[PDB]
């Protein structure tokens, strides 16, 4: 049987926090086991080399199925505070765990009488002991370097473990990791200098780490990824934990705990601040049927200049469309949904290779070059089919991938969006049916908690089959298996997704009008929705008419700025 | 001999025909009474028991027999009277026997008491509620309280109702009151000259008008006990204090609330509301936001200039308009954009007659063919079309223009730039007879030239809310009803840019008022930064940018929405009313 470990991750630097996050979770699912849970990244108050990393990196003696996993029955177990595997390393009592925590954490809180970027993570280990994966841990971050990275077990298993004074030479910490990594002996490439030193960096072991019940961020963490747990000694579970922390500080300081804590959803490379801001999503349907748009960018030139313009024009991202999803269309059947879509994509990639190297011949080099790809829009794409997304991120092609029907057509298509280092983000919409029968599919239950609670569902999948929590998007899909008077019921009711990254696409659909040539009204209608969603603090809008959207908020922005 | 100052309540069940019932009511009142020098607002409120026809009205008003006494239209600054009463300081004694606090006291509960008694036993509409302070030139509450009767009378749910809440600092109460028609007589034609004539007299009411007359109660016997009462005075009288009153009125309007809140524990605001007026009907203020639509009739103004000379079009205009869902059109005869020159070869008023008579003559054939069997009853039928026909506002400071609109009944509400200061004569034009109109007071300062220029402000905000409420004063005490007046900050007329943004910040202090914007393609808009066509925007001017100043106009109109806004003035109805209705669907 497997065992179970909860890691936490550390860095300091914004600027480039998702990088050396993402890369230190690569590292740690390749060393250690598959992860299968993610809490968000929260900023909270107390690498031109990183891609040259990747392969050089020694490979693992212990290599774990890519397959699609639907359960974990020792997770299950884990959340039940009960026994996976007799503990090799010799456990304490409660009462002794927290003299000798208590201890520690006095004196820690004397020497230092004189923001972080965070994230917790579970992962279904294949290392037999927490002393071990201790050693593995500081190798990682070693291979990189509380400024950089940190990473600390939290909890491993249900096991109450104190060891102080561990001493480890370059001898111990050979056995430990050769024992789970496959080690380069060669002279033109080894890291024995590394290895050698590694006892420096350890002194003493102990689990629960014991600042996870004193630490609002860790606790903040925990509580998007398990909730419910309880391990001995804790007096309360980890949500309950959480909520006597949060009152107790409100009620001793009267200051929001949430205030300077924030929750962070990331797009591409860098992280946003959830609900600080409402972002445009420029449409293109490149295909000769979509409602309002079918043949006006096929050809990949007029294509590709239309995505300059919106990117100009305000949109934070491009939405690539190669098959139309409205009501009762008929995909064009002369050319596939691939064939439309690669070529424009391909011509984008190699007319901002152009951009570059006009610019390649701040205000030097690297400078003027990180202007460029620092404004390079977004690329997000319409699809379903696993064949063609392969291939986009095969060739580096795309960002985002926006699933309608929430991979649930071929759910493979979610190991596609971690290669390696690289991680994508994910947009999952709800809807049911296919164009010709989806209006006919609109009886609910309850309308606005079961598209949530489908929704919710399809996040758990994905997080347990190691797609970060910060990189899924929801989407209620108006419109989609919607009567009009159901797809404005779920605008009324947008405040239940307050806690999720919420993406939303109203643009030019048919219950805009249903509210009242008079395209017009339609795109008007639109405008006010860009309202209502900039005061709703909606994420992500997708719009066709990026420069009148802009205006709105534009507008709303300075309207509402101290 | 000073003048009398009397406070008087007017009151109907009728909401259709509220607006002209009352102002019936104050005309009469005023004709035979004296000044009207202050109003309240009218209120919509829920009945307190417990401590539709109208269509002979207009031909009424010729036929009523004249004052004896005749009061100057000039405007006045002052009425040193009312100071006096406000300060429950004797004007004149009381001709009618006077009364103890105590004995009034105790004679007034005696009919609460009993009053309730009946309605308990007994046990169907709202209660529309007006309260005015009159100058008056009637001698005792006695006379004026027949002269009440007798205007109802002519009149005659409550179709009008009209008590006297105070006269003077007086405290009176006559239990048993018996007036025959001789001693009626003798009252009325001491302030009118009644008609004796066989085919043309009122002698089958002045003669029993007694049986209307059972006793008489200053203060009313419910001044104290109703909110509708308080709610009123509380606008006009706030700082006065009878004897029988243990503190002023806005104390004891706060301590009804109070009271009211911490009891039945629900909000006493909820239900009775603030009224405005536009034409003919009431409007509950902050329920809405209506759309005025802009017709500039002139070859100069900033995005419309030369587009609407032609009345034809310019007329057309207006059906498209109102159409489009402007419940108000605003036709304007001279441009006042920065650094405009109005083209001196045709004159404002020639450029607008043409048009504003042609469009009544066009909507009188509307009616027509409706009328005739084209385009309920015949009644229904031709009512649906009178409340389809859009208000009409028009934009002027002219003395001149402003005569001849009302003369031809071509007009509904001026809109003023200058909140009536570049000729304060114009007030006496909101007023004539019967007939009352409503006014927009906006700020400025300058003129077209120099507004640029005149930018500072020791307090941007609160300097234009003060401005306009000493225009407020001025109008309510030359007549003018407050439940008419309408305020508008002038958003780019003499503020720099980052101070039209925050009159739009601040824009709740006018949470009390009612409130007319303009921001429609104005330039601050664009200072903050299936296809999309603009309309009427003149081929001149930048075409790419105006795209981008007309869809941040829709975000004020959003933004709008949110803060409550009674009335937005914009070019882009079509647009406009598209958000309004989107917004308005999402929150129900
Ligand atoms: N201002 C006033 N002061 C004293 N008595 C008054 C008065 N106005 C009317 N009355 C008296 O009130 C009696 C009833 O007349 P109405 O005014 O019709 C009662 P109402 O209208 O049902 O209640 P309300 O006056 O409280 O609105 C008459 O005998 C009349 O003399
Ligand atoms: N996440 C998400 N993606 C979407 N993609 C397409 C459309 C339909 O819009 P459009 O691209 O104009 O039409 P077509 O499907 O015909 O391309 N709607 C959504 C949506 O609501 N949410
Ligand atoms: N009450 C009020 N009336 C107004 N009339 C005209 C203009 C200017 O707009 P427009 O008519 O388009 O320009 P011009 O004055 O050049 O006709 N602004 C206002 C305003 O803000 N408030
Ligand atoms: C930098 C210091 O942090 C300690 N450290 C890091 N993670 C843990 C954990 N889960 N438990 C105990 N100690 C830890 C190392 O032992 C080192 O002494
Ligand atoms: N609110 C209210 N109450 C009343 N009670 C009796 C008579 N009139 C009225 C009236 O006009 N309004
Ligand atoms: N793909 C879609 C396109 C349009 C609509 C809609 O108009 O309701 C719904 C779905
Ligand atoms: N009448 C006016 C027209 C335009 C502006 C403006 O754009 O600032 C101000 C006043
Ligand atoms: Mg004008």
């Amino acid at each position: 049987p497997r065992n179970i470990a909860v890691l936490n991750f550390g860095t300091n630097d914004k600027k480039n926090c998702v990088t050396i996050l993402e890369t230190a979770l690569y590292l740690t699912e390749k060393y250690l086991g598959k992860i299968i849970n993610s809490s968000y990244i929260y900023e909270t108050v107390p690498i031109s080399w990183i891609g040259d990393l990747i392969p050089t990196v020694e490979n693992s003696r212990y290599e774990e199925s890519e397959d699609l996993i639907y359960e974990c029955k020792e997770l299950e177990v884990f959340l039940k505070n009960e026994k996976i595997n007799e503990s090799i390393i010799r456990e304490v009592s409660v009462e002794d765990y927290e003299n000798e925590a208590r201890r520690i954490i006095k004196r820690n809180d004397e020497i230092m009488k004189k923001y972080f970027f965070n994230l917790t993570v579970v992962v279904r280990t294949f290392v037999e002991d927490p002393l071990a994966m201790l050693v593995i841990l500081k190798y990682i971050e070693q291979i990189m370097k509380n400024r950089m990275i940190d990473i600390d077990i939290l909890f491993f298993n249900n096991y109450t473990i104190f060891e102080k004074s561990i001493s480890l030479k370059g001898e111990d910490i050979y056995k430990i990791i050769t024992k789970y990594i496959h080690i380069n002996h060669t002279s033109d490439q080894n890291r024995l200098d590394i290895i050698q030193n590694l006892g420096d960096k350890i002194e003493f072991l102990c689990i629960p780490h014991v600042y996870t019940k004193y630490r609002y961020s860790i606790l903040l963490c925990l509580n998007d990824i398990i909730p419910e747990y309880k391990h001995s000694t804790f007096e309360e579970a980890i949500r309950s934990t959480y909520n006597s922390y949060v009152e107790s500080f409100e009620e001793k300081y009267h200051i929001n705990i949430r205030k300077n804590n924030k929750r962070l959803y990331v797009l591409k490379d860098k992280v946003s601040y959830l609900k600080e801001r409402t972002h445009i999503v420029g449409i293109l349907n490149v295909n000769y049927d979509s409602f309002s748009d079918g043949g006006l960018f096929v050809d990949p030139v007029k294509a590709v200049e239309r995505m300059f313009e919106m990117a100009s024009d305000g949109a934070s991202v491009i939405d690539i469309g190669g098959e139309s999803s409205a009501p009762y269309v008929v995909p064009n059947p002369s050319v596939t949904e691939r064939d439309l879509v690669m070529p424009v994509l391909k011509l984008f990639k190699e007319e901002w290779h152009k951009l570059e190297c006009e610019v390649g011949g701040q205000s030097s080099l690297q400078g003027k070059l990180q202007k460029v790809r620092d404004a390079k829009p977004i690329i997000s794409i319409d699809t379903v089919n696993y064949d063609l997304f392969k291939e986009c991120v095969e060739g580096e092609l795309v960002d985002i991938l926006n699933d309608i029907s929430a991979c649930t057509h071929n759910p493979e298509i979610i190991k596609l969006l971690r290669r390696k280092n690289k991680f994508y983000s994910v947009v999952l919409m709800h809807k049911r049916g296919n164009p010709h029968t989806m209006d006919k599919l609109t009886n609910y239950d309850d309308l606005i908690s079961d598209i949530k609670r489908y929704l919710e569902d399809r996040l758990h999948f994905l997080v347990l089959n190691g797609v970060p929590r910060y990189r899924v998007l929801f989407d209620v899909g108006l419109g989609f298996a919607k009567k009009h008077d159901q797809s404005i019921k779920l605008l009324q009711h947008i405040h239940v997704y307050d806690e999720y990254p919420l993406f939303l696409g109203y643009s030019r659909k048919r219950f805009i009008v249903h509210c009242m040539l008079l395209y017009q009204k339609n795109i008007c209608g639109g405008l006010a929705i860009a309202s209502y969603s900039f005061y709703k603090k909606v994420d992500l809008i997708r719009v066709h008419d990026v420069l009148e959207t802009k205006a709105v908020l534009d507008v709303l922005t300075r309207i509402h700025q101290p």
